[PDB]
């Protein structure tokens, strides 16, 4: 999930609710000096985001479909 | 609110859940055949997911700001 990590700090940085420096201190720690536990808890954080995500799409193509075939 | 749907609209793209074509048709739709209900349906849903981003912001922080500010 290394590029999943990515995509969910860069989602919440670029929606604001995180800035730039906590960002790429964030990358550069989860890369290099993260420990085996501090990885679990993140992939957490991660799959919460990645579940709270997939939902808001599915309201969004569900909202758009129920409009249009209505 | 456009901002977010847009920006949301992208973390969609990027994860891959959504098709290519989505963007440019629910835009189009959103904007220019969405009933006041579908629009406040679209903008409510919207804020909900941002509220999951502030909070879970906040406790990525709370959680690991030590870790990540002690080893420079």
């Amino acid at each position: 999930d290394l590029g999943h990590i990515v995509k969910t700090i860069r989602c919440l940085e670029e929606e604001g609710h995180i800035d730039k420096s906590f960002r790429e201190r964030f990358l550069t720690w989860y890369s290099l000096r993260a420990t085996h536990r501090e990885v679990r808890v993140v992939k957490d954080f991660v799959e919460t985001f990645m579940e709270d995500l997939s939902s808001l799409g599915q309201q969004l193509v569900d909202t758009f479909s129920e409009s249009i075939l209505s």
